[PDB]
């Protein structure tokens, strides 16, 4: 494991692009950037509010890198929603993202938690003070069902927090800590019911499509994170509680044999998806394929997982795979490559300041 | 529906009480008889109040039924914790009983349900009206964390009703459906949670065991449910929706498979509870033991899995599972068979007309 299975890594990668149909869409780059600019300038002046500058505490620069990787994830993969849509979930899902700076306990502001809750007092760990403040925002655009998933999931997530601040990957033998663990802090319910917002979707008419959806969309969804964040995770002696990592440490196998099951594990979550979807009703599976798509593309996009550096690699190399690659690489580049000063823009620490 | 596969019932059966090495000795007939009726007592009085009474739609010897049944399951399991803890779990946990069995559309009262909660309106729903004002009683027995894992997994077992009530067992290739519905109707976080009163651990000293505990003890909870009340379960009308039989639906296998694949993931799930916490704090490992193995005396001796038809059939048979099954089976009476009038009087109802 000296070094990274680059050839192994580009087998995986290619094999999962062919699985869901990686192709282009008709998601233009001009409209790409009318959302980027939308989702971003709503959130900016949100996050620039006093209130949520004092209660949020977070360093400036990382909230708006924060701020636009996550604008960037919805935007082009909750490509079917409208504008507003895009940017309350775009709110949504960068406080998520933001709670992974707090170091501080959650307990001394969870002890009161249920009755403050209950009796409808402001909570006191301030988080959850913004963010179920916020909340009606984005559950406007659903039904009563999909709204309780996101809730849901949006409490696993706080609690998946609080047991990160531990940095505990497993007791050796605990083979059902890590997918626990990774499913706490993964949102897979947020985000497979934050598809289908009730203005274009009939949730209870469609409550076995989706349903499905949020159940198989859980694990593709985590699984291909935890791929394509492989690379920029390897080498980085700070990250030290992945779900490949905690494999390791919980099953105790090799790094390799953990990479074995995650490949094994997205590559079926990617055949299955496809498998089951592409008979049943056909704006339900627009929604879904678009998805992976844009999920894809944004990872291969954004800097944050540095994948560029492996295209540079085998960006001359004969081999097959490592052709494919470039290509499905430059297919995403062509749509998602775009230049941050296109749309994110002013900084929310300007808009602050005024 | 079709045959029960008594002959393979017991084969699975037998093969986990063996592995596990099933032996109840958590009480003495004496504490067992205390503590069942100092349990139904409690919960019998505050089911017979006015409010209660008229909020829960319940049928009255169907809420007596279950009542019985749950105090059981408590008290044979939770053998640690306090008679006041067996108490008031003992109600929360004949609040989702009752809704277990039940049949309605949430869908109407959980249209405003965010807002409320937010705002400290009660519930439109009287099951929550009910469950969230009573919630405190069960949560002043633990710390801050745990109490987390009870709210979120009492949340995720609702939405798993409401799925329920759809009759859907998973589209045909659906791998990630069957365990992704019964996480979410398991109560496993809730059960693996509430086995840690703050008055007996202290849940930031034993953070790390208990978070591992929740996490392992969440499937082997609810497979050995599966597999104990298949029986029950097989061919009652609102039991088709289940683990065994959603995996045959869904990954297009046979009952005879889905039967295997269960006991396998459980006798692994028993294997790796040993594992880990055996050499562990005595105190967890105690705490563990008694809820493993009371849990199967309960299974065994209640009412509502009505094994006691599968012995008076094969106590006859010269298998020679059919005669592990009914030793075993003598065992767990012996023990946990325990005549209703001695505890749970008086009835309910008798109460609730006072
Ligand atoms: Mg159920
Ligand atoms: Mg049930
Ligand atoms: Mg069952």
């Amino acid at each position: 494991m000296e070094n990274f299975p680059t050839e192994y890594f580009l087998n995986t990668t290619v094999r999962l692009l062919e699985y869901i149909r990686y192709r282009d869409s008709n998601y233009t780059r001009e409209e790409r950037i009318e959302n980027l600019h939308y989702a971003y300038n709503k959130a900016a002046h949100h996050f620039a509010q006093p209130r949520q500058q004092q209660l949020l505490k977070v360093d400036p620069k990382r909230l708006q890198a924060s701020l636009q990787t996550i604008v960037g994830m919805v935007v082009y993969s909750w490509a079917k929603v409208s504008k507003e849509c895009m940017a309350d979930l775009s709110i949504h899902y960068t406080y998520t993202l933001v709670l992974d700076d707090s170091k501080d306990d959650p307990y001394p502001t969870m002890v009161n938690y249920f009755d403050d809750l209950q009796a409808g007092r402001e909570q006191a760990h301030p988080w959850w003070a913004l963010v179920n403040e916020h909340f009606p925002n984005v559950l406007r655009h659903f039904g009563p069902f999909c709204s309780l998933n996101l809730i849901r999931s949006t409490l696993d997530f706080f609690e998946g927090c609080w047991i990160e601040q531990y940095n505990f990957g497993g007791f050796p033998g605990s083979h059902d800590y890590p997918q626990f663990l990774r499913r706490m802090n993964g949102l897979g319910h947020c985000v497979g019911a934050s598809l289908w917002p009730k203005e274009q979707f009939n949730e209870r008419s469609l409550f076995l499509e989706i349903t499905s959806a949020i159940a198989q969309m859980e694990n593709w969804m985590v699984w291909v994170n935890d791929l394509m964040s492989f690379y920029k995770e390897f080498d980085d002696e700070r990250d030290q509680i992945s779900l490949v990592k905690n494999y390791v440490v919980s099953d105790e196998i090799s790094l390799h044999e953990a990479l074995e099951k995650l490949t094994q594990d997205t590559l079926h979550s990617s055949k299955q998806m496809v498998a089951v979807f592409s008979d049943k009703d056909p704006q339900v599976m627009d929604t879904i394929e678009c998805f992976m798509h844009g999920f894809v593309t944004w990872h291969l996009c954004d800097r944050r997982y540095r994948l560029s550096e492996i295209y540079e690699k085998v960006k001359e190399e004969k081999t097959e795979d490592a052709q494919k690659f470039c290509k499905f690489y430059e297919q995403a580049a062509n749509v998602g490559a775009v230049s941050p000063s296109e749309w994110a823009y002013p900084p929310v620490a300007q808009l602050a300041n005024v």
